[PDB]
């Protein structure tokens, strides 16, 4: 009798993986090179942002830790894109790097099913194309039914500061892993190399708080976790805004031809290069903890020579006397081409071997965590012999991410920010639980008191929308309100509640003004979530139906997975630039085929009147 | 304008060093390879013990952090040698390893004079035999007036598990430093190599809490820091006692010839080898935190092959199903021969360069911390041009340690436990503040409210001892007490308080029983400290005078630093051996000369009728 799943690496993918395997009721072994460093935040002292916020909430909705961890460890909470719509609202908080990592370990150590081991994996062994065991530095083999690899930037890592380069997996402070990459190539795996940068850290006390403008967390912040109740008290530090000078840019041009991130997006070098017309660039100074002196210089990711970096930083207003604790650097690492893995996070070359995280050439904690979660769930499912889970592009940002990963192949690590997923309103942060909670249940990650509670919150919204049409509102109550708001004047018999609250009126502006409505529905009053959902469902009726119709169109397309071993030289009126892109790329699903820039909308129509 | 003191390495020596330099009002630069790891407790999850407790309190008394840190971070407090006397009482507490480290960083970061840098030093540059600068990995030179080196086990470190060996400075998880040792040898420094072991860590949950006997922290524990007020609430975890079997020893004999710690004291291998007559050995299972699952297996330091270790551990009762998170290993490292440094912690080969910690071939946090403190103080003094501080063997355990270090030259790292410092009662833990507090003041480390407070506590003790000869106690009050204690029966007029409290009666047993005494002195009541001091001063009158008389002979002979420039060839009635040990060792003080095992009591007498 041995282990079920052994998860290598206890970073962001590794944790969500090991936690999912354990909470899924299977014996799990977490192997990692350094326990002092579980879930360490190597780069940004923050979680969330444009696409990252949504994907974090979706991790929470499925029963993952990252959501809870940031609510537990936040330093300033700030929602991005406030003036924009529900689809644009993006949750983001600063983390206490060290306190975040401690929390994540604490959780992993309190889960009975996870045994821990501090060693480095230098090889994975496999018999006739299916996983068997894993070789640690000592040369032991450790036997398991299925293994998740979550190695981040450690596989033959190299640190680049200007022209010199040192061994190092995350920072110079970490030894790189050396055995494993050759061992995997030995099992028929192709691999490339990626570079990603981190900005320098500076001593807070060396900053001129007379010039730099302070940016506090917003009054009444938003919790990532649907289980959390408040994060009001978690507004402990604020961040600090500045911009760069034309004079900063001159200093940095010096080192361009030395920095191994300069290209032809991940640089300040690259930024000034691709945009020499903007005479300014934003930088955010972010404390890394509530009482550390270490400060992260956002938007200044760099590989310039150590001496040029300080010269640049000091030119930035507010940082004339900046003391630099670490230089910014780039990490070069081995990654495994994302076509080699399935949508299910399982690998093609070997069954029961899953890849999650930076190792798939993605970048981001949230991005890595989401993969770890799925890879974890699916490792349990495989051992049980149950159905593996793939999320749809109409279901989650995670679905879009994992699909885009295995599909879109490019020389740069995949970030979700440039990902302008046209499915926006239906995938907004605030309904993630409704969408994914049931899927969470099937994987033993969401409690019944949770699952059943989300099943009832949807019942109330639609039950309320019943009343929002019947309910009537006389021009006696709202006319004086509308006079001041300068909105639509109610000359007449407008009731049809929905027809009122659309152009710029709150749902609560009505319940407050008519006895009619609150009598028919005061349940939304008592619950603030229903109130929030209903108010959007009707204020965005038009656009939701429009988006959902396309999502179903795209759902139907992604639901024809049978195009494989058939003559691409059978189709009648195709090609001339299509057909050649089809034979080159070889699309798995016909939905995947409609995103190749070579094929036309008219070409995929002739592939449908076929399959 | 540059830096004053740059301290390399932020371990135990490094911190006390950097903190002493800063609190001493000088600009300081702490350079260390990894900030995530300041003051990390690489080995034992505890502070104090036999000699180590006293030396911690003495660090506190001088204005160091280690005392405060363990009061802040203790998990179980336990005084060792309870049944023995005041000289034997030794304070010791378990630390939350991770929480201890965090505290120590927090303090260093809140000291304005310390700037921080994360880099590795690969060289120290010097002009005409005096310190000038320090070369970091990038090849920058960083200029300073004086530099403390506190590198611990990192200088060309090598990890030994049985027969295979990996690079690594503290654990496998750390890169070793490579440039510096050759650069120092280049400046005329000899260096050797030492090996020290750490025991394996095990998962708490894999322990059989039916067999293992629990050892709670003692009711009413003792604070290390004289500034702390209680540590009562800091009894959060307890430790777990077991012993080894004859069967454990058989399993371990297998790997003896592989383990590079086996010799001919630092091993379980060595222990069973040197003592095969004892059919049992003690092991202490110590949690490393209040809520970590990681557990330290004290008394099982080992270098045996990874597979033999687990086989051994499982044979120990209570650990039949033990899951091992890490193997025990040995660390081999470069150290600099302690004769090359002065008593003042400054080096002979180069002025303004100080050596502190494991780099002087000592072992222990406290041992390292104490050196750091002194090295720090003396770096400030040198730059100011003030008197350097050397502590005497009658003043502190730190004085004994530093003297023994530069004097006693042996193939093994120096530990204070085997150090049976005959000066015991005068150096007990509980008066450390009185002895050293004034010395602390001169170095800007002890506040006036502190210094003046210790100057007044001594006033009360002697002021009380005035009254303890005068005050009277009738046989009416104590006779019933003495009847139960079965002590001396008071037939008659015994007053003379002192004459009462001697054979087995508390000072507080009297104040409680006679109206006479508390009326004449209730000040000792209010200062439970005065009460504690007085009670010993009189219960140990005989032995204190006896010890102090010998200490005064060693006092005089300490400060006979005159024989600087003369040959041992012009000295008459000396040798055989005696003259050859003198030319070899080359003693600084003639007191130091009388402790060399080669020279006789009659030989030093002919060195005195001379100087
Ligand atoms: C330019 C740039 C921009 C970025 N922007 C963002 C951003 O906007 N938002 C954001 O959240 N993040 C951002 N990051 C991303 C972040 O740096 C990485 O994505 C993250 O460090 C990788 O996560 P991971 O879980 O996949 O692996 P890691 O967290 O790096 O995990 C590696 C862990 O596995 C262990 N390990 C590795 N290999 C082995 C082995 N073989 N044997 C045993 N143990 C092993 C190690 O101990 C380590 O702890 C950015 C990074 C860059 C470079
Ligand atoms: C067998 C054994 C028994 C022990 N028993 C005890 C005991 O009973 N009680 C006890 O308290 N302890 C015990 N220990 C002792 C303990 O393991 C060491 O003494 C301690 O780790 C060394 O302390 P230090 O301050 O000198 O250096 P360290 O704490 O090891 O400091 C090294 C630090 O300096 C930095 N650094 C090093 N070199 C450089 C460089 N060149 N450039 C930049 N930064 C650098 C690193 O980042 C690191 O954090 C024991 C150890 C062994 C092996």
């Amino acid at each position: 009798h041995m282990y079920d799943v052994i998860v290598v690496g206890a970073g962001h993918a590794g944790c969500e993986a090991a936690l999912a395997v354990a909470r899924g009721g299977l014996h799990c072994l977490l192997i990692t090179s350094d326990l002092s460093a579980v879930a360490r935040m190597s780069c940004n002292p923050a979680i969330g942002g444009v696409a990252k916020g949504q994907i974090t909430r979706e991790i929470d909705a499925l029963g993952g830790e990252m959501g809870k961890a940031i609510d537990a460890t936040g330093i300033q909470f700030r929602m991005l894109n406030r003036s924009k719509g529900p689809a644009m609202h993006s949750p983001r908080a600063q983390a206490d790097k060290t306190q975040y990592s401690l929390y994540m370990r604490r959780i992993v150590e309190h889960e009975p099913n996870i045994d821990l081991l501090q060693d480095t994996v230098i090889g994975v062994s496999a018999n006739s194309g299916k996983f068997s065991s894993v070789t640690v530095r000592s040369g032991r083999a450790i036997q398991a039914k299925a293994a998740i690899l979550a190695c981040g930037t450690f596989l033959n890592g190299l640190i680049h500061i200007g022209m010199d380069h040192f061994p190092g997996g995350r920072s110079t402070a970490e030894p790189p892993v050396e055995g494993l990459t050759e061992s995997l190539a030995s099992l028929g795996f192709s691999f490339g190399r990626l570079k990603t940068g981190t900005p320098p850290r500076i001593d807070s006390r060396s900053v001129d708080y007379t010039i730099v403008t302070e940016q506090p967390g917003d009054v009444d912040p938003v919790p990532f976790s649907f289980s959390s109740t408040s994060v009001a008290n978690r507004n402990l530090v604020s961040c600090y805004l500045t911009k760069t000078t034309e004079k900063t840019h001159d200093i940095l041009r010096t080192g361009f031809d030395r920095s191994p991130l300069f290209t032809g997006c991940p640089s300040i070098e690259d930024k000034i290069s691709r945009f020499p017309d903007k005479s300014s660039h934003h930088i955010f100074l972010e404390p890394e903890g509530t009482d550390t002196v270490e400060m992260y210089v956002n938007g200044f990711s760099t590989s310039l020579p150590e001496d040029i970096q300080i010269a640049g930083l000091r030119s930035i207003p507010g940082l004339e006397e900046a003391k630099m604790i670490r230089p910014g650097y780039a990490i070069e690492y081995d990654f495994f081409h994302p076509w080699q893995i399935r949508s299910t996070m399982e690998t093609r070359p070997v069954e029961n071997l899953f890849f999650a995280g930076q190792i798939n050439g993605t970048s981001g904690y949230e991005e890595a965590a989401a993969q770890g979660l799925m890879a974890g769930i699916n490792a349990v499912r495989k051992i049980l012999g149950k159905e593996l889970i793939v999320l749809g592009r109409d279901q989650a940002y995670i679905g879009v991410l994992i699909d885009d990963l295995i599909t879109k192949e490019t020389k740069e690590p995949y970030r979700m920010f440039t990902s302008s997923a046209e499915h926006r309103l239906i995938l907004r942060h605030d309904n993630a639980d409704l969408r994914l909670r049931k899927i969470g249940y099937d994987c033993n990650l969401v409690s019944s008191d949770d699952l059943h509670r989300t099943e009832s919150i949807i019942k109330r919204v639609q039950h309320c929308l019943e009343v929002m049409k019947t309910a009537k509102v006389t021009p006696a109550e709202i006319n004086t309100l509308l006079m001041n708001k300068g909105l639509q004047e109610l000359k007449t018999p407008a009731r049809a509640l929905s027809l009122i609250k659309r152009p710029g009126i709150s749902l609560q502006d009505i319940l407050e003004h008519s006895l009619s409505v609150r009598s028919a529905a005061e349940e939304l009053c008592n619950d603030p979530r229903v109130a929030e959902q209903v108010q959007i469902e009707i204020k965005y009726e038009g656009y939701i139906k429009r988006e959902q119709l396309v999502a179903d169109r795209i759902a139907r397309l992604d639901s024809l997975h049978i195009p494989d071993n058939f003559n691409y030289d059978s189709l009648n009126s195709l090609s001339s630039e299509g057909r050649e892109k089809l034979l080159k790329h070889r699309p798995a699903t016909i939905g995947q085929a409609s995103r190749i820039l070579g094929v036309s909308p008219s070409d995929v129509s002739i592939l449908m009147i076929r399959l």
